[PDB]
């Protein structure tokens, strides 16, 4: 277990960040990466709950990319 | 994976993916990175943390150095 990561995952913003990374991997079917990510991180919030948490209203313009894209697009 | 290739051929997409890689590097998720790179065809590596911070207008300080760059992005979202 990763202690710096454990503490991070136990923060509000940390959980959101990790959930966004996992959602990115899922979005591009990076399934081998996910197979290692899950045990290496000891792990999160799925896309619907995550979009709500991030104040992102899902629509035609958002469904075609990972949620992190909407954040960066509007940065 | 044409969807990812097209995504990485956009400025915003390359920034997103670079931020994900930086998160993996920040937490020493080295085996995850070892699979991420071939799976995304980014064996040469994406843009570095300070390149990304410059792009995003983030100034490194005691309050940013202690977390991955995505932490600062999400704090400020």
């Amino acid at each position: 277990v990763n202690e710096s990561l454990k503490k991070f995952l136990n923060t509000k913003d940390g959980r959101l960040v990790a959930s966004l990374v996992a959602e990115f991997l899922q979005f591009f079917n990076l399934d081998f990466t996910l197979a290692v990510f899950q045990p290496e991180t000891s792990t999160l919030e799925g896309r619907e709950n995550l979009a709500r948490d991030l104040g992102i209203i899902e629509a035609e313009g958002t469904v075609g990319g990972p949620l992190l894209l909407e954040v960066i697009r509007r940065w």
